[PDB]
């Protein structure tokens, strides 16, 4: 049917081993969340759990809250001018009785945290889904294929902006993906093999596409209220520390941690980082001699000459998950203060180990063999003498490229196609519901993130290899366009509301990819087409060189878009500024005393005049 | 002694050719003056002039337009919130006296613009000097050779903001020119010539020497409170335009210009840049020729050999000045609807121009005549067959270099120790004080920053030819620091105190220089030390990455100072936080109505605790 007004609701396991310690929690937030002015329901949870609804019952509690967060979005810029003296969205109400929820007691909430406050039992406290929304949709999407602004528009009416924003770059992407498509179906059919015309192509796209992107982030950060969003500091709950200070100019109480123990921690990454550049490219160069053996040696010449590189691309997967759990692992023990600075070095971290998994076989194959022909000759001899028991085409490359990313792909679809083949007897269905919805894993946004950023990498440093890569990339593109739709629907219990002002540091690491894409594919077309290294470093020259000028000129145009976004705000400036403008409408003495008035000045200057010109 | 009120003073040139139209445009000036609420006195003028005084006479007036222009500032985000519904600085009454000599009548003042007004007699209207100010800054600044804080603060708070600046600018750069220096000296009493060494730390303090100037000036626009002013359009007075439109979303009479005219127009200055770069590069060519010659002929083999290059750097100066007018004849020609639009255009036109004529030389005896040994070979056989009536040594690129600064160095220096060797009979001497004042030529500040960017420049692409060129560069700028310094004293009238938010594109003309010069650099290191082209290539990369790796570092780094404009405005984000803080303190139904309290719950909650660990 539908909710009853419920707003939050927390889970709270009870184990029998500490029955007295966690009624005794239980007391202690039934009562936080009553000083505050929340009304709170206890019903029957499963799994030995006491699971409680939470909704706003005093409004003066919830106007002041409000109030205090709309001044602290004016003070970072986010809103125009100050509230009022003493208007409320659907995914709005929702992150102010979160904050009120978790927030310590010095801004008006109970701080409620699950991990940093003495609350071991709470585990997790989450909105509820929408039945009536949640059916719609399914109805409505369940005979849809793309996206649309209306969509957007939803998505953030519903589950705040950070949701919308993934949504509307998934939609932006696979939009700007259908060119790659074409050039590469172009290339493929017309242009042969390793085209430097489509090397241009594929570089102008990536361009394109990262400045467009930050011109409709920009464009929709304006346009949702939420521009600045990201200079707003949010103190994270689990950040421990060991020494309480002042601030030397303005006097925060801020539990203050050691930058020598930060940075200490930080040195770790590189050991770390070296040590998985040393396996995984010990690993690589086994599997590309154990393949160059077993074709040297083989019926198979062709398809059984790829093997190693697909058994390779199908543990990727698990040795990247493993190297994303270890990652997660030394970013909770490298401590942070704020959340945002938390996200970027965790989404750092990520970025540089899937780069590393899913890239450096590529960049061995291409740039390493050609010069360094002899560093897989000792696998080479141990595979002989087990077996006992050399050229190097650069088109190489391409076929494996092929085998990077077809089979990985096929893989994927092959996996999701394969599964399918008392209660007081009157609202015990709500429930139920909500006993189901608690058990769904957090809606997590990184990992698609990370993978779409991968596959831009992949079209814009190695699709010149393959160019019908990217086509496929599009066809799977859509097949996990479903495969996200229904996953925030019943996939995956309702995320917390969060204001945000763009994607984050994936910008940064578009970017990133950019650039080396536009290095990568020259070198390949000229290291495949061919030899002369000056030769190569005029084609490197010819290529960042032409990138740069490309982005700068792309810059230029798209400053003269006119975006829906700026042309909204400066309405809004042009309406509040006529708002403004309409509700409010000795001889130092007698040098200005010899002549005061229109007559007299104006008679003084006809006889200054006369004087002048009659003689 | 001192002023008598007087704000400001509009000369109105008044010739016996045209008595009758000069004498109704007096009458209608001195009319639209008082109209807005302007004291006006005329006196008795020089050279045929009738120059009058004009001071704020009524307060209301004056306070809607600081009202007015607040809320246009808060508008564009420069000041915190809005003003009031009903102080003020030294350098900024002026301002606003300014504006409303200028502007139309639509927002308060009366338009008396000296060019697009009818009023062809109007040519300059200037504020008054504090003769004690100047007498008192002469004695202080009669036995000081650098600059401080308290200078800049000064100057701030008597000449604007764009005088700050550019003040402000000049000490940081002649501050960071310590190290270019030493660094130099070091390299030419040490290293020996052509240091690979010297031109990494070149690059290095070329970039350190941005980014840091990028951060203070970041800080003293925060600090002096006009961040964010160049987000104000200023409308240009001599914008000509042919229809009055207006806006399809928010209604903005406009005199729109057709784009494609302008852009017409601006496509005029490929036509000249190719002419100026034939011409000049011919020039060049011609003299290096001669040079060639008369080297190879001749008791001057060292001295009497750079004869040419020295008069083409004496010549240098008028080729430019030419060069510049008609940079700007040709901006007047092309339509600029905004002030800064229109000064960017200039910049830019100017710097290229600059560019070209003070580093063509440079580039055409290090870069072309190595590979292009031929170019010159028809101008040195034209040079045989006249006089009838070969090597290339890379190091003449380095003695080159020296004459190419020491000799113009010197000659300026030179041009400048040259030279030394009724009326009441009341306030007579503040009227003949301010007749030779109105005389005086308009401050004008865009020669001196070209100049000084044409310095970094040489410091950043060609000092490592001759290390000792920056050292000479320092020297030279102290005795130019004087000559600014009595400039806007007594040399030149008083500028219009301008908001500013920085010093405009000569930023991005910095950072242009800084990469060239990190590319040059190294180009030269290579020619010159030794050839293998892909070595120069491999040089070029090296360089041109570890300048960007250095960059970012010194942006991250940079990013940690903690400036003190930053804390300040953070202290004050603090303030006003508490200040406004301080200032503002069916089953639906009985879903919420089963238990409703504190002891209600408790006791709910401790039965159902008993239900559940009971079986
Ligand atoms: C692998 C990278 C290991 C970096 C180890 C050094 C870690 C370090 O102290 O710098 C951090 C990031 O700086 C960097 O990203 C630069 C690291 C460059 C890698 C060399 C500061 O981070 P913050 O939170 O203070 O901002
Ligand atoms: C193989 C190596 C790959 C290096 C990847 C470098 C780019 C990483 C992608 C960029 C990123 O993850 O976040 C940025 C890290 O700061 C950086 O970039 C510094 C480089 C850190 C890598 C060392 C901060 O972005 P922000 O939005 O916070 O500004
Ligand atoms: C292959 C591995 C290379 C490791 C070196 C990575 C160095 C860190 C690069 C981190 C990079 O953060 O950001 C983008 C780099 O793009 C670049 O301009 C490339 C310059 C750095 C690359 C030099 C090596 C710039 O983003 P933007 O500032 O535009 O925002
Ligand atoms: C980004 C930074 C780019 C670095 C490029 C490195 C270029 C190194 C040039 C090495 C030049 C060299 O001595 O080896 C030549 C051929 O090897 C080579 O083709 C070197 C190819 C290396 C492939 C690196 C491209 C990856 C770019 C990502 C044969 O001897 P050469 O002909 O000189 O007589
Ligand atoms: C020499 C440059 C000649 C440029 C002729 C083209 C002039 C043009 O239409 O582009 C202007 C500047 O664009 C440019 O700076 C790019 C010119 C690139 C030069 C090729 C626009 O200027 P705006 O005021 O509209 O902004
Ligand atoms: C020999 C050639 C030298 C080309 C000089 C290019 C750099 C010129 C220095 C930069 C400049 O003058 O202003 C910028 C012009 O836009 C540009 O840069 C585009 C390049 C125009 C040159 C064609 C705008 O700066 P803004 O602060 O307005 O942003
Ligand atoms: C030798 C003559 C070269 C003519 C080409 C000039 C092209 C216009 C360059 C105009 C340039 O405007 O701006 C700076 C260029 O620095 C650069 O990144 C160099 C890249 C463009 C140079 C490619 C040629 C970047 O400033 P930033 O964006 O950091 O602010
Ligand atoms: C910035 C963009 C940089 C462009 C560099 C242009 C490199 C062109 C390489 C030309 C290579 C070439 O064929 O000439 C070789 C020597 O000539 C050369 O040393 C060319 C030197 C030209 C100097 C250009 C540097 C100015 C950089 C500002 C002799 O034949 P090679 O040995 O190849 O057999």
């Amino acid at each position: 049917e539908s909710n009853f007004g419920v707003d939050f609701v927390i889970h709270y396991k009870v184990p029998a081993a500490e029955r007295d310690e966690a009624e005794a929690g239980f007391v202690q937030l039934i009562r936080a969340l009553t000083t505050v002015g929340l009304a709170t329901e206890v019903r029957h949870g499963e799994n030995e759990s006491l699971l409680v609804f939470v909704k706003v019952a005093s409004p003066d509690l919830f106007a002041k809250q409000v109030y205090r967060a709309r001044l602290g979005d004016w003070l970072h810029g986010v809103r125009v001018s100050a509230p009022h003296n003493d208007p409320v969205v659907e995914a709005e109400r929702l992150r102010l009785i979160y904050l009120m929820i978790t927030k310590p007691h010095n801004e008006g909430g109970a701080g409620v945290t699950p991990t940093n406050a003495k609350w071991k039992h709470v585990e997790s406290i989450f909105p509820l889904h929408s039945h009536s929304f949640n059916k719609e949709w399914i109805k409505k999407w369940s005979s849809k294929y793309t996206l649309e602004q209306t969509d957007i528009d939803n998505i953030r009416d519903k589950f705040g902006e950070s949701v919308a924003f993934y949504f509307a770059f998934l939609r932006s992407y696979f939009r700007f993906l259908v060119i790659p498509s074409a050039f590469g179906f172009g290339a493929w059919l017309l242009l042969g093999q390793f085209s430097y015309l489509y090397a241009l192509l594929c570089g102008l796209w990536s361009v394109v596409f990262f400045e467009y992107w930050k011109k409709q982030e920009v464009d929709l950060a304006v346009q949702w209220g939420v521009r600045g969003v990201s200079s707003i500091q949010q103190s994270r709950p689990e950040f421990e520390w060991e020494h309480e200070a002042e601030d030397p100019i303005t006097g925060e109480p801020v539990k203050v941690y050691p930058p020598m123990k930060r940075v200490k921690t930080q040195l770790l990454q590189i050991p770390f980082a070296l040590a998985c550049v040393v396996a995984l490219g010990a690993l690589i160069v086994t599997c590309n001699s154990l393949e160059v053996f077993i074709n040297e040696v083989y019926p198979g010449k062709q398809y059984l000459g790829f093997l190693p590189t697909i058994f390779l691309v199908i543990g990727t997967p698990t040795i990247s998950g493993v190297l994303m759990g270890a990652a997660e692992k030394l970013n909770a023990m490298e401590n942070y203060a704020t959340v945002d600075a938390h996200d970027a070095a965790l989404i750092q971290k990520q970025f540089v180990l899937n780069f590393m998994t899913s890239y450096m076989a590529l960049f061995f194959t291409a740039f390493v063999y050609i010069p360094f022909g002899h560093i897989l000759h000792p696998f080479l001899n141990f595979w002989r003498a087990t077996a006992q028991t050399f050229q190097i085409n650069p088109a190489r490359i391409s076929n494996q490229m092929f085998y990077f990313t077809v089979t990985a792909q096929i893989v994927n679809f092959a996996t999701e196609v394969v599964v399918p083949y008392e209660d007081h007897e009157e609202e015990a269905e709500f429930l139920q519901r909500v006993r189901e919805e608690c058990t769904l894993e957090e809606y997590d946004v990184s990992g698609d993130y990370r993978e779409m950023v991968m596959q831009f990498g992949y079209v814009a440093m190695f699709s010149v290899a393959w160019p019908l890569a990217a086509c496929c990339f599009l066809v799977n593109n859509w097949v996990e366009l479903r495969s996200d739709a229904l996953k925030i629907a019943i996939s995956s219990r309702r995320p917390i509301p969060w204001r945000t002002d763009s994607i984050g540091p994936w910008l940064t690491a578009l970017s990133f990819l950019s650039w080396l894409g536009s290095i990568t594919s020259s070198a390949i077309v000229y290291l495949c087409s061919n030899l002369k290294a000056w030769g190569l470093l005029l084609s490197i020259l010819f290529a960042e060189h032409f990138y740069l000028v490309v982005q700068l000129a792309v810059r230029f145009v798209l400053s003269k878009l006119d975006s829906p976004g700026l042309q909204k705000e400066r309405k809004e400036r042009f309406q509040t500024k006529k708002r403004l403008l309409q509700e409010n409408l000795t001889p130092e003495e007698m040098f200005w005393q010899r002549q005061r008035g229109m007559q007299e000045t104006i008679e003084i200057g006809r006889r200054m005049i006369e004087q002048q010109l009659a003689a």
